[PDB]
């Protein structure tokens, strides 16, 4: 199933990512259950935006939130939700939001898989409109929704994101 | 697997669907294998006809016809195949095919997902449109089909949908 | 060719809206080119949003910033970009950008052409989510992009509307 | 513009025909305006039925029902509203509608186009599925439309399909 | 799982193909996981070229290549990754490339879901066009990888593909 | 209509193209015809692959074989057939087809639509990937077509590019 899926095949370098919701996708939230690993409606987007990278998750992995250490991916084509992909880790993405800090992980497909993203090393290798475009829609996708908000703190590099995967995946383990 | 999914939160107002079939799609008449839990191939419709409403069932569930109670589910963008949405039941469509009765749940996305169909309480809050639409397809859908034909009966309200789920929950434990 | 298409069969009550835009569509911003009718990239927009409803303009009218009547025009399947749809206006999105107020049109389809918006006769009767997913998208579009900004004030029945249309159009015929 | 158009190379053996409608697309009809030449939308079909091929017309032609001749065109991918494919008419669809009697064409793409439809030279070749689906659909597609209804009468050959090119564009040159 | 899908109800003459790849897609080269049964991202193809048909395997076969066998599906509509179709083998694609020989099995949909290809009982039958693009695709889509390449060998026969099968099949309880 | 678009707004530096075929689309062979204006099926594609970038022509050129300079336009999103893009001419890719000496420009956006292709300034700061694709696609594109070939011969730089642009342009205002 989908819950066997390894966090990666040498954490915290490379890593794989479960894709719930594909890039440029209609304004669907998916979500893997966590007690199934079926694909689940996690909700309709209220607002006319969509994810500027696949998004999802490392498995095996708890953040201080309680939820695995979620991914976003940008690839040359939309994945299909429910698949896995090999990435290396590039950048952390920190916000605050009504229910505390939170931060997502950027990372690009493995080399394995494609040499089109050796040349990132680092959260400053992207694409400066990549990265306006993801700050710009985490601070706004849910402004329909009452009671929400989200405020971007600003980018950390790769050994922040290594960090939070190491860290991640040892808590998983103890509680 | 998809096997392992509930029937719902809370039988038989607050139901989870499984879906098979998107709304809008290619006609393709997939179907969940009971054994696998794995989306098959069950036939390429001969008709140029769509589903109007995304088609699933509701696992754990046993109709007198032997197959899980199946649902049509009306959302704002087709879903994935093999996907599982939260659902709250307004009405069942009564019908008559060379097999014996049939009966189709109707049902709109949980308040949780969209607030977008609150004001559907029951079958006649449904648009007409949409319901000429179902009933048009489910007669005509198998018309190519030798020995094949359905004759629609009528609509019944929320009351008789509920009746339905919780009907064949427990005929599921039972036979 | 596009250029040669009416403003409506029956101003200010019974319109045609050439679409430059389809709902929920790539953000690609494509416009009529006034001189040859052909359609042309304007631009990539900058951020992860679409547009809620088809986008285009009235034919043969001139608002007070140099362009014809814009409109926004609800449709169950997105349209054509180049198509002419025959609507009915029933409400105005008010607004003020760095040039100054602006206003965008909405119309629904002509009952000729389909039922499901007989019911609609001024802005009250638009679903509040569309609305507010409407004035949202003009607020935020433009957020990537130098010296452009854009604050909504609020939305105006189907007599401002066709206020609207009136005096554009009579404008361009000698202004 | 596509009223420019001719009504093909070498009539009625070598055609060209104005597609308006795409296969498997969207319940849309479109319909290309006579007097502009741009695409209108005719109406939003109200059954959940698609057309089994591209539909479109012979432009400089004028059967008895006041419009031009209407033509089926299978093509191995859905083809653009507005875009014109050289064809070779192989038979025939007669139908008795309200108006009268009706007929539809059927063509298959030029050979400098595509050999896949070589061996198609008469009705009896085309394959008995795609002949019973188009016949199907027009008995069926305005079952949801008040006072329209269509009854198929049968198909008929190449020679009786370029019958109807020649009268329909003679008639078209006076009448 | 996708892992517990048998070989098919009547080996070698009727079998089940687990769908990796939909004919027509983005050059996404998905592959099931063995271990965990989860659609994984193979690779990015490097080529602009696209799989003629779906492409996919016979679950528990073992070819001597040490990967299970694999099969090219026609069907008249792009299938989902991830799902299974009931087939029937029509003949065998023979090649070489730089691990050793290869060979791909040609296989139909069977007639219970579709009565299209019941005239195709061989690998002569197959339309000529499809076999050349079979051919030239396996040709040229690893092109723009260092170090690999293929040469197509020939065809064989619905007896060649059968004894594959059983071949196969045999192996995969043993070794 | 598309017959009286501009050259360019400052040849050959500032050009605009028609587009006829976009990036990624399915292998139909689209070509606008001079004598309309109108978008013809030029033909369907035999070989399994498609246009890595959007394909057309700048108007009122001529080149040596008889044809408008024709132009790839790279775009993050696929434009509409038909549709006009202002680009900046950036390098010639030259190769020998049955004919003769053949050339097809490589144009990038202008930064007036985006800023994601500033950095572009030459045919070296293309992506060395997608000039391979290019290159293999030209190449192999026609391999199932009778008496048709390609040999690609090299990449050349913006001034080659504007060269062939200014030649052409001249040579069609009298010649």
């Amino acid at each position: 199933s989908l819950l066997n899926v390894p966090a990666g095949k040498d954490l915290p370098e490379d890593i794989y990512v479960v894709i719930e919701i594909p890039a440029n996708a209609d304004p669907i939230k998916y979500e893997i259950d966590k007690e199934s690993g079926a694909l689940f409606v996690d909700r309709f987007m209220s607002t006319a935006m969509f994810y500027p990278c696949n998004y999802g998750y490392i498995n095996h992995t708890l953040s201080l939130d309680g939820d695995p250490v979620d991914v976003l991916v940008p690839t040359p084509y939309p994945l299909q939700p429910g698949s896995v992909i090999r990435c290396r880790p590039v950048g952390v993405l920190k916000m605050t939001d009504e229910a505390g800090e939170d931060a997502k992980l950027v990372a690009v497909p493995h080399s394995k898989l494609s040499k089109e993203y050796d040349h990132i090393k680092d959260v400053n290798d992207l694409p400066e409109l990549l990265k306006a475009q993801i700050a710009h829609f985490f601070e706004h996708y849910k402004d329909l929704e009452k009671g929400k908000w989200v405020k971007v703190e600003g980018w950390e590099n790769a050994e922040a994101a290594k960090a939070e995967i190491v860290a991640s995946f040892e808590r998983a383990k103890n509680k």
